[PDB]
């Protein structure tokens, strides 16, 4: 499978992407968008979307500025920490030199709208906003950012009230945001259960996204209409798919495309993640 990639190997191969002006590179761009991002890249724009975003820092720390329950808050995500952002939280990622982060998000439904907002200084007053149907976030954000920097609102620093929406196209999240957690420490604290053959959800049932940890054991994967990204963190496994068996060695990842039947056999001491973002599991509100 051309979708089996060693994560650190792929980062090394693409190392020049993780600095300005490029900063980011998509590993997979299908129903799941699996992307890696470097820095430095600091910014004042807040992204808003109807799906969730998974963040994991492979190298170095970042700061995700969020608007949480009507206030500005900085979420520091340190090297080795994983964090899940719920739907419809405005967020502004700040990245530093010589860092590498994973972000996972999903293809939007035809009905879902993305927004990009700038605020007046550190206040909750909106300065400028643009809403759009997101097909390729990076491609589409460049012209929007250029529009802001060319705008009267940027020139004056003052909102033009008639240039704002009376209300967003959907309610912004009113959820509190979780504390990032050490992935290694979480896996260590749950290791007996994992290796006893009980896969565990990292974040639980109140999110759309499921990030699930697995130890030794076997699984069957049914043909779903969403992608699944597997990451074999430690140890090895074998995936049976398309009439072939393929091994995942330590640090291999595999995107299993929507529509694929598969089986998965994980060896002693092995630890893996799966990531799914199924829009059918979207939270109706909140
Ligand atoms: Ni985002």
């Amino acid at each position: 499978s051309e979708r089996r990639l060693g994560v650190r190997a792929w980062v090394k191969e693409n190392r020049g992407s993780f600095q300005p002006p490029v900063c980011n590179k998509l590993m997979h761009q299908e129903q799941l968008k699996v992307m890696f991002i470097g820095g430095p890249n600091t910014r004042k724009d807040y992204h808003i979307e109807e799906g969730e975003e998974v963040f994991y820092q492979l190298e170095g720390d970042m700061v995700l500025r969020v608007l949480e329950q009507g206030k500005h808050r900085d979420v520091v995500i340190r090297q080795g920490e994983i964090f899940l952002l719920p739907a419809r939280v405005p967020h502004s990622p700040q990245r530093f030199a010589n860092t590498v982060g994973l972000v996972v998000e999903r293809r939007r439904l035809e009905t879902e709208l993305d927004g990009l907002r700038y605020y007046v200084g550190d206040t909750m007053d909106v300065l400028f906003e643009k809403w759009f149907y997101c097909k390729d976030l990076g491609t589409q954000l460049a012209p929007i950012i250029q529009e802001f920097f060319s705008s009267e609102q940027y020139r004056t620093g003052k909102p033009i009230p008639d240039q704002l929406l009376k209300e967003p196209p959907f309610p912004l999240s009113t959820r509190s945001i979780m504390e990032p957690m050490s992935l290694d420490a979480w896996l260590d604290s749950h290791h007996r259960e994992l290796q006893a053959g009980t896969p565990l959800s990292l974040f639980g049932d109140t999110y759309e996204t499921q990030v699930i940890a697995y130890g030794q054991g076997s699984s069957e994967g049914l043909r779903q209409n969403v992608d699944v990204w597997l990451w074999q963190l430690e140890g090895s496994s074998v995936v049976t798919m398309g009439g072939r068996r393929l091994s995942l060695a330590p640090d291999d990842s595999l995107l299993v495309l929507a529509g694929t039947s598969y089986a998965w056999e994980r060896t002693q001491g092995s630890v893996a993640l799966s990531v799914t973002q199924d829009p059918a599991c979207k939270k109706p509100l909140g």
